[PDB]
């Protein structure tokens, strides 16, 4: 529907910008593909990457446009199919920035799962409107053999669960967001077998759930697909209940744009005004063989045209648009111009990165950053196979990191090697593949290792740090953050920019003494610095330097130069030299670093390692094989439930223990165990493993091969 798409994209009221989101494997891509087939867009089309087809997983968000007719008018559905695996969660985040509505897909059998909540929360954070498609209802009918009422109960429990999540996330918006099957905001069906129903649709066609069960039970789901077409029921739901750009954009900018809402551009964004100045939110960078580098984004105001110039936020020179169009899976349909309200593919924006604001005016308030979180937990060292390829590798790693901001690329100064840090083993496997196959650089990679965290287990101090000229002294106590306070900081509930009586009240109503709440001076990662001193001359002008020493230590702790978390650092006393020449950065910053590092080692310094939480659905026949695999990897079982022939195992294990788990769990269960994973958190390494783990880390970093001591820091 090439000419259809183009005619429709000019009319913002008939557009739906949507994303398909779900727990891994609940059926996003089958849904998206069969929506496209039913709609006559195609005869898995969206998993068009080779590794996606090879591994049977969505790795990258894919974009496609779809024409659907509803009550005598055609609508343009700009759809994003997103990945389910936690390692690719940043693809979901970037996609939620670009869409206005979301089809939350949930497997009827497993029901809502941990990444179901994750994707729902990411949608609501962006003021994206959710509807619900309960998929795999064929399995629920054919494998559990439940009566209609049992199946009404099961489906209704899923709806209720999604609604509790919504109500917990957006309590004041709950009424308008609540999912109601009788209203039509929920459908149920089988993406695989091209059929779907909803309460209003069943009334309309005169078909009950008992007839639906018969269709499946008598091996006639093809007939059901004709009577109850998947694409009709779901696309209708999309048109009816997901919002157009005209309703939505004013809601999106409440949370993605902190500029003057009554400005010229705030109005033209709020009105989807094609004649306004360009306002284009860049959500993705990727490379194609013909278009070259391509920026994906959401156009809120203006019109994009080949040859038009836009400014990129933070960059001085104006970028020129070379081509504009829409993605159709692996293809990108080119068009003369695209108007506000659409999800666009643009070439020629050399300076754009994920999160960029493209605008006509250089002085436009930039859109809010695309939030990240989830710091890397797995790392690999990477090197060019042939030394003639070193500068290509430099340029290629820059490009890989630009296209995937969840990857962190640093350089080992003690080996000249590049380190790739990402979300998991699979994440790094794909990256190494996308450097060789796609970027044409032969590389060698080390085995994946985890990134640890350093912390303390007890209180210590006051410890005296002394400047190299011996003229300045700082007295530091250190101890663990209480869990309530750690959570406030990790969730961003407090801040030094925040108001001082407000922050003091949040901290104190969390357990912190008034002394320490009012003394809090700095936050850095999941650590705080408190000033407990009164009336020390020159400490005000010197405190900025003390905090720099604190920040440096947080970046890499004294045990193994791993990042530090969970620390409460307190300045109890200080002595500074009268003359500023004796108390500048070269004097104060080392004194601060050394006091803090010595206190840490005196406070039961130890390592935390990342843990994954693992969910396994396995038939009873293979339960024993599943159990042996997780228990053999020193994982702890957390709970176990039975639901018919299936055992549901909830377990945790160190990330470091779960490398190669996919292939081993398949072998031990003959491929019959479904499993998924999520980051749990950093937990203490075994107490009898601290010396060996620290030595292991220091050796592979090039650091000195000896256990650090507080005598290394304070003379
Ligand atoms: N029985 C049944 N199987 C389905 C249905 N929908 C999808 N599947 C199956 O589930 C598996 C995963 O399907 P897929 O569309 O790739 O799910 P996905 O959520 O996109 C996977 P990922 O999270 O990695 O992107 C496939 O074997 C697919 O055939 C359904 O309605 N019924
Ligand atoms: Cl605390
Ligand atoms: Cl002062
Ligand atoms: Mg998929």
């Amino acid at each position: 529907m090439v000419e259809r798409v183009t005619t429709l994209m000019d009319k913002p009221e008939f557009i739906r910008n949507i994303g398909i989101v779900a727990h891994i494997d609940h059926g996003k891509t089958t849904l998206s593909d069969n929506l496209l087939a039913g709609a006559g867009m195609i005869s898995l089309f969206m998993d068009f990457d080779e590794e996606e087809q090879k591994r049977g997983i969505t790795i990258d968000s894919a974009n496609v446009s779809m024409v659907h007719e509803y009550e005598g008018k055609e609508y343009l559905i700009n759809l994003i199919d997103t990945p389910g695996h936690v390692d690719f969660g940043g693809d979901v985040t970037r996609a939620m920035r670009a869409v206005d509505g979301a089809v939350v897909v949930v497997d009827a059998v497993e029901g809502a799962m941990p990444q179901t909540e994750t994707v729902l929360r990411q949608a609501l954070r962006e003021n994206v409107v959710p509807i619900l498609f309960i998929n795999k209802v064929d399995r629920l009918i054919m494998e559990l053999k439940l009566t209609p009422q049992d199946m009404q109960i099961r489906l209704g429990a899923v709806i209720d669960k999604i609604n509790k999540l919504i109500k917990g996330m957006k309590p004041d918006s709950y009424d308008g967001l609540r999912l109601d099957a009788a209203v039509g905001k929920v459908a149920f069906g089988s993406a695989l077998n091209n059929w779907a129903i909803s309460v209003p649709f069943m009334k309309k066609t005169g078909i009950g759930f008992k007839e639906v069960i018969e269709y499946c039970m008598e091996d006639q789901q093809q007939k059901l697909a004709e009577r109850c077409p998947l694409h009709a029921v779901v696309n209708d739901m999309v048109i009816r209940f997901l919002p157009n750009p005209v309703q939505a954009q004013k809601e999106r900018i409440k949370v993605i744009w902190h500029g003057d809402k009554g400005s010229e551009i705030g109005k033209s964004m709020a009105n989807v005004d094609p004649n306004g100045k360009v306002a284009l939110m860049i959500t993705d960078i990727s490379t194609d063989p013909h278009a070259g580098e391509v920026a994906t984004g959401r156009l809120f105001s203006g019109t994009l045209e080949r040859g038009k110039e836009v400014y990129i936020s933070g960059m001085p020179n104006p970028n020129r648009i070379q081509q504009v169009g829409l993605f159709m899976g692996p293809e990108r349909i080119e068009v003369d111009r695209i108007t506000a309200g659409n999800i666009v593919a643009v070439t020629g924006l050399a300076d754009a990165i994920v999160g960029s604001t493209a605008s006509t005016d250089k002085a436009m308030v930039p859109f809010e950053s695309i939030r990240h979180v989830s710091e890397p937990v797995v790392t690999v060292a990477v090197e060019a196979k042939h030394m003639k390829d070193l500068p290509k590798l430099v340029e290629v790693l820059r490009q890989v990191a630009k296209e995937d901001p969840t990857l962190k690329v640093t350089i080992n100064q003690e080996t000249g090697e590049h380190l790739l840090a990402g979300m998991g083993e699979l994440h790094l496997e794909i990256v190494a593949h996308r450097i060789q196959r796609d970027k044409h650089v032969e590389i060698t990679t080390s085995k994946p290792l985890v990134v640890y965290r350093e912390t303390v287990s007890a209180h210590a101090g006051p410890v005296e740090g002394k400047s190299p000229n011996r003229h300045n002294r700082f007295y530091i106590e250190i101890e663990p953050l209480q869990p309530a306070i750690f959570e406030l900081v990790r969730n961003g509930e407090i801040s030094m920019k925040q108001q001082e009586v407000e922050r003091r009240d949040i901290l104190m109503k969390a357990g912190m003494s008034k002394e320490e709440a009012k003394g809090i001076t700095h936050i850095s990662e999941n650590n705080i610095f408190i000033d407990m001193t009164k009336g020390i001359q020159y400490l005000n002008e010197t405190m900025e330097l003390v905090l720099e020493g604190f920040e440096e230590v947080i970046k890499g702790g004294p045990l193994s130069r791993e990042p530090v978390m969970g620390l409460k650092v307190k300045l109890m006393d200080a002595k500074l030299h009268e003359d500023s020449i004796n108390r500048g950065p070269a004097q104060v910053i080392p004194a601060s670093r050394q006091a803090i590092q010595a206190a840490m080692l005196m406070a039961g310094a130890t390592l935390l390692e990342p843990f994954q939480k693992v969910f396994i659905h396995v038939p009873q026949e293979q339960m024993g094989g599943a159990m042996r695999e997780i228990q053999g990897r020193r994982g702890a079982i957390l709970d176990m439930k039975t639901e018919g022939d299936t055992t549901i195992i909830e377990a945790k294990a160190p990330v470091a223990q779960l490398f190669g788990f996919a292939g081993d769990i398949r072998s031990a269960t003959e491929g019959r165990a479904m499993w998924s994973t999520e980051f749990l958190g950093f937990e203490p390494i075994p107490a009898n493993m601290l010396a060996e783990t620290v030595m292991g880390i220091r050796q592979r970093k090039g650091l000195k091969l000896e256990m650090p001591k507080p005598s290394d820091f304070i003379s």
